[PDB]
């Protein structure tokens, strides 16, 4: 088996270790596992995956081949590889293209090595992104091979938002499911996710302390919730920042100061609409909005000196790199840990005091500077996106008539009731004991003893 | 010579109006309605019939009401949550309240019947505003005259809003109505940081026990529950959860609680032996947040700790089997809407009996009946979607259009994400916060107008 | 129940049948009081005491008293302040044939007749050997006004930091007549009462003073201290913003470790007595203020003046001269809201709009906030303070100072606190009053790190 | 140029440890404030300091800063897993004696501390020690009496290491007088607490990657360590349990809200199976030990245990835990460096898919320095720089030229004055940015203190 390219193979026996463990750590996932291994429903399957190539996604890969299917396999990032796991899936025989470290080019490399085998597009039919960059292009560079794909399971919000525009403008080939918006996956992945892992990776990149030092999160959506909450537990005295007031509102009721880094929240593009006295006070600038430029040039010359910038958002334009690039001096401390001097752009002092942290050159810093979520979150998203592709592959979008076809062109999501029964077993794996309705109580609240116990509407 | 009126004591008028002066001023998203709607009159004409909790932030939602021209008749919707200062301040104000705090069960439906009826007939009422649906079950039930004439319905909270699902699903519900409930500057804001401030200030009210290294159970994990759970564990509690839906009980192991079943394995046979003895005898408060019937039952009660405190914060008292604690058990008042409830039997007790249980407002809501419910600057929130909802439903005019337009607008809505927004930056803003508004190029790039709505219908927050 | 008993003063007796039946529920909160009404009834160890005692006539020094009874004593009780007496607690005392001198709301002309009420029984000095204080007040007129009685008074228990400064400061002078027992600074006392009782009872006060949504507001809490330290956390946990002064850079150091922002009202920190070193920006924010310091004037005029409109204005410190509450009083129209909670109109002062945005809500008139809002500590907190006060009005009664000769009492003049070894029993029952299982060493265990299976297992030095 | 005074695992890292000096340097305020104030006195001027200490970016600073004030040093670790690679590299090239690296053996360790002790085969003109543990100073009481007959005294950091020092004056056998920094506020209640809620969390995290949040842990002991260590699991969602033997640390426990429980049935430990809570250890995700004590997690508690449960150590010595019991009946299955599978199946051999074994973190030692980087710079600031004030003093005082007469009211074991202390305090303060208040006349006179401080009275716990 030569149909791979990792950064070590020899990596391979520490990746299988910690795959071992962290089956342990995913019982929707390995649940799926046991009640679908008889039944194979993805035998058949061809799947191009484009997502982080970690532990956590190893154990995805091999519950969707235990389960039947083909599979060839990619980063969504340059950064968020785990070595020893890209090197235990290629060990096992599974075609993967993906380092810790890769540049852009390479980046684009690897995606084309799954969509290409043996110099010819791969007859895949299934197709699982996260980000929306292979789905971006298969659209644009290799269309002919979308007319074989049954479906797409897109995994963050982002990608969501991509293929929602390209359903406007009648550019979506394949249908799609939203596994974003499952309970299970948004409001656990997104969330608890970033709680975890936020704090973690400021500790490995920097090691510095966060208790009493002042913080600013751009945004306080379910990341923003879940970022404010790793830096608050710690000690910081969090800042919130936001364009939408039903966030902002709560981010006041649950305790923080909400700030804007413009006065009156009005950003004219100049230099004296930033609150000076807000930013020369912050010491950790913390992006999560999905959004362009919220952390802005401006912004950045007014932060107090030796601040930490990071994004933990999905793209590396929610801070300003560019111009940190075009006009400031990086020294690189460590890997993923860059040291940006504000004195110029030729050369810089050692010793000088007036520069900024910058972790993971603005990209994803939970993947870049340490390993994201945990096992036990990912469980949630990833057995979500098992259910979404044996519902999509068994649908079989690819052989319909061109009638029957327009009917099916949606973006879905998953059934409650799977939402629940990926619930479930999370709550099982904490050893939680869920209570059973007796019959009158379901039937005076309204439900069935089975469930779905909530309306589609209910927010949680 | 204003006498269409019953409260408690007409004197605590005085002490009432400071209040609300104080209320107005914590409740920025109402007051700017009234400054922003009083000019036009959107209520001139309107002819309410209102039932909800007779508090000081009620006071002031009446008040917004009739300053935008609305006429009222009000009673509460439950027999403890009155504040008699408020009563009192709204009655000598000239509005017709019909409320207390004590009622009886039958002094409770009298007032709710006194708004109904004017002079010893039914009032030329058009807009009804409800917090649980007592009152609109009882139009619908002996008023359906009256309902022709009714524009819709703009009910307050959870349970209303499921008595309302079950009208519209079984044919007889008369008008439309809006559910104010899952506006998100409701649900998310009242019923989960509202239970949060006031959970625990009831409990303290009530026992004034120390709450730190408690064993407490929360049953239910919604808005309530959450709030709730978050109310006893800031206050250093060990709580723990039960739910039926694995969904919330996935969030509550993820907001760092431990998720239980008060029976074994999870299965309620109705039998002693399903009882958890051990868990239930390590616990000294339990709190129920359902909505449901019955989640804290006989068995449950029998198996608690000595002197454990028992209680609710759900919409009805049948949360909690008082039935069988009447029945079996002798109670001892401690003073109002506290009592000791011996479990040595019904014939009397003695005063130092150590096998009792402490009850909290006869199990009715506790958060009102112990203390004062949710605060004004997060009530601020409920009332403006009450008063927008209001606004809404009479300027359609649902009881004028001919038969085949009520049938297409015979419906349980919510109010439109704009308007949500719009109540939260006032909200924000009276916290002092600072919104940042999105530049073209931002707006342009995550797909939404600069002013809003910043977030797909499908969006949970 | 004795027949005829008048030797008292309440608000309202037939409150006595409530306060009973809240003592029923607080004996079971507080268990290791109890244990030692258990423990030492039978043995007496307090037949003949005669104790004056002068603390916050709550429904939890109701048990204290009838502990003190229980194990012989007699007592003559007044509260230690005007407002922190609960009525229903002092009935039930009165009932009991007990004097006690305490109602919610005297004036400072009452609260002073109420010391003397205990002080002298049928118009003369009451025979009292032993004496409970919590402040010093009690124990300043004795010295002050009724010096010949201590000359057979065997010793003083102090509660409460302000208190225990107060005898510090004697000694030193040598104007303290007998020895005392600090209670304050037995760990089950300050680490328990004074940090934990501010957490529970703080938030608590406000709100029932208040009602005001505390969850995204801005606080200052001047003080990190033991009761900064728990109101601090009492707000925190709520939501608030808070930011905390001190001028001990250790407990400031504290406090950004905990997760404040440490600030001050000042510029640069420097109180030069001017309008002009306020801060005014941070005050013109703050929603609520306030002091936990024990010192003089820490919200002052110009604070007072620049704080942001409708901001609460509180102390938990022992007596009201944190705040300078006179200042309002002279420039400042005072409207009542309800008892112990008043607007302050900035506006002048003869009279006020109504409808004025521009005032302060003051509680409990700078007073003892939890304590005048509300009920101050909760039952199962003060069991760890008032089974100190027992254990140390015990051991200063069996040493019987007053009967030694002039040589032997000059020894044994002091302030002292109780042993380790009393400080860990009364924490052991404390814990089993939650339910908590504490382990026992092994032989080889206590061995290995030099203490006793029993203990105590820290040096006098541990700070906790 | 031509020094080869040292042993490091890898001298290419100096530069990159250097890097991180630089970083750390800007976040030790105190530290650089003393460098600042002492520079030009150079009031360590002839001083030669024995130091034995994790050899982190931290103790980096530290030695330079001693250095900067004009010692000389001769450098180890105090523990085999604690060294950051790095910040020894960058040590030993600027011309500094240090033997050190992380992953040494036990004779290695002990090599590292003789190797400070001698030089050139002879022993160092020593006059001062700086130790964390007291294993550096149980060496010379044992096998170097000699040289503590020239040396000024002992600034010890941590509680074991005085612990022993008291046991020494007690037995009368110590020969030099100490400084206990541990006692510090800027150091107990600053290190111990808030170092260990920092680093308890990253070091599982970065050994494990497991969710913490909505799983059990039980930490033993809670004093400082405990308590720091118990809200570093539960700021991060973990339902916490503690134990005790102190019923006053057990209070508190219960008032932070924590249950307070043990793994003995009633508390009793008998050394019999039965004695185990079974039911209780069979829900435990994670055990901690914090106390300093010995066998605090035992044998039968380890084979109690919930499958697969984490098991660490965050107290100085390995010993807390016994791990001699699971070397001689488990099978140790490496995942990474500092993380093993003990599989409770046997002792010899092990199935890979096997679900019954435990995680042990660092061997059993430190687990904050063992699997991630121990406390951050900014609380170790208040720790050094009590140690450089401690070694001033004691240097000044020269306790080895001193009559008899003079040594013996001088041999004791003392805390740095309360002055001092607060001096560390605010230039932490100032650190984060706070602004402390200063006193009036009138209120410093009301409260008791002069306006500079000290404010509190030496009973004060804080
Ligand atoms: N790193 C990870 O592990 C991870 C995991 C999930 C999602 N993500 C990414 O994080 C991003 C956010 O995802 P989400 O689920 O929180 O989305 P979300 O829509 O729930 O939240 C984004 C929030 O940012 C706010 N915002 C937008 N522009 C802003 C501005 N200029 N200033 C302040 N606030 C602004 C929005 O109002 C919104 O509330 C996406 O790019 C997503 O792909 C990352
Ligand atoms: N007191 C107040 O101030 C206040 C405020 C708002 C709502 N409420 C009332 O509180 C109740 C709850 O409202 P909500 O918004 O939280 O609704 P919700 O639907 O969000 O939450 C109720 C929860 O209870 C759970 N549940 C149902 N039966 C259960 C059982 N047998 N055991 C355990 N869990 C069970 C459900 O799964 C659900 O998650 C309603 O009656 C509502 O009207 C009271
Ligand atoms: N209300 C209650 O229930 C209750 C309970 C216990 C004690 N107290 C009282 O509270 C007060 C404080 O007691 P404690 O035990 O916390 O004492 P403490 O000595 O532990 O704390 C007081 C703190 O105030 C700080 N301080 C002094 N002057 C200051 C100033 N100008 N600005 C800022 N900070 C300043 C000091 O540095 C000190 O840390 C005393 O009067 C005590 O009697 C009240
Ligand atoms: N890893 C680090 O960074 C770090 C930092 C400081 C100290 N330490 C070390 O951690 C240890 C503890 O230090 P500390 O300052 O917290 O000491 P401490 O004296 O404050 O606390 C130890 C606690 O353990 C308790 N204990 C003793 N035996 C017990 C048993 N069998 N079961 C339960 N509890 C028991 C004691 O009652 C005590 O409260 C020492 O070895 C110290 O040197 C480590
Ligand atoms: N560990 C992880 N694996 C895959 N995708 C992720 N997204 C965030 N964390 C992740
Ligand atoms: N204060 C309050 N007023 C009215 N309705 C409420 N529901 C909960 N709290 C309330
Ligand atoms: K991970
Ligand atoms: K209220
Ligand atoms: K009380
Ligand atoms: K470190």
């Amino acid at each position: 088996f030569t149909d791979y390219k990792v950064a070590d193979i020899t990596l391979a026996a520490w990746g299988r270790r910690e795959l071992i463990i962290a089956e342990s750590e995913m019982p929707a996932l390995m649940g799926l596992r046991r009640k679908y291994a008889g039944q194979q429903p993805l035998k058949g399957a061809k799947i191009l995956g484009c997502i982080h190539m970690t532990i956590q996604t190893g154990v995805l890969i091999e519950t969707l081949v235990a389960l039947g299917a083909e599979v060839r396999w990619s980063s969504c990032n340059i950064f968020s590889t785990q070595d020893q796991a890209a090197a235990a899936i290629a060990a096992a025989g599974i075609p993967v293209f993906a380092w810790k470290g890769e540049t852009e080019e390479e980046y684009e490399w690897c995606i084309e090595q799954t969509i290409l085998k043996d110099g010819q597009p791969w007859d895949a039919n299934m197709v699982l992104d996260d980000g929306g960059d292979l789905t971006e292009i298969l659209h644009k560079k290799y269309p002919q091979m979308l007319e074989r794909i049954h479906g797409i399971t897109e995994e963050t919000t982002t990608g969501v938002h991509r293929l929602l525009d390209m359903l406007k403008n009648g550019t979506l080939k394949v249908p799609a499911i939203n596994v974003n918006d499952s309970v299970t996956k948004s409001k656990n992945d997104n969330k608890y996710g970033c709680r975890h892992s936020l704090n973690d990776a400021i500790k490995r990149g920097t090691d510095h302390l966060l208790s009493g030092k002042q913080a600013l999160v751009i945004g306080y959506g379910d990341v923003g919730k879940g970022s404010s909450q790793s830096l608050r537990q710690e000690g910081m005295i969090v800042k919130v920042a936001e364009v939408d007031p039903i966030c902002a509102m709560q981010a006041c009721m649950d305790g923080f100061e909400v700030v804007s880094p413009y006065k009156n929240g009005i950003n004219d593009g100049t230099e004296a609409s930033i609150d000076a006295a807000l930013l020369g006070k912050i010491d950790l600038i913390v992006t999560t909005t999905g959004n362009v430029n919220v952390c802005d040039a401006n912004m950045l010359k007014a932060l107090k000196k030796r601040a930490v910038v990071c994004n933990i958002g999905h793209f590396d334009n929610e801070i300003d790199t560019a111009f940190m690039r075009k006009n400031w001096a990086w020294e690189e401390v460590k890997p993923q840990v860059h040291k940006i001097h504000r004195t110029g752009k030729d050369g810089f002092d050692a010793h000088n005091d007036d520069y900024l942290i910058l972790l993971a050159e603005g990209r994803l810093v939970n993947l870049g500077n340490a390993t994201g979520h945990p096992s036990r979150i990912m469980d949630g998203s990833f057995a979500n996106q098992v259910l979404a592709q044996i519902h999509l592959f068994e649908q079989k979008y690819a052989d319909l008539p061109a009638a029957e076809k327009a009917k099916r062109l949606s973006v879905e999501v998953l059934p409650k009731k799977l939402d629940e029964e990926v619930a479930l077993e999370m709550v099982k794996g904490f050893g939680g004991v869920v209570t059973q309705l007796t019959p009158k109580q379901a039937e005076y609240i309204g439900v069935s003893v089975e469930g779905p116990f909530k309306p589609d509407t209910y927010r949680y």
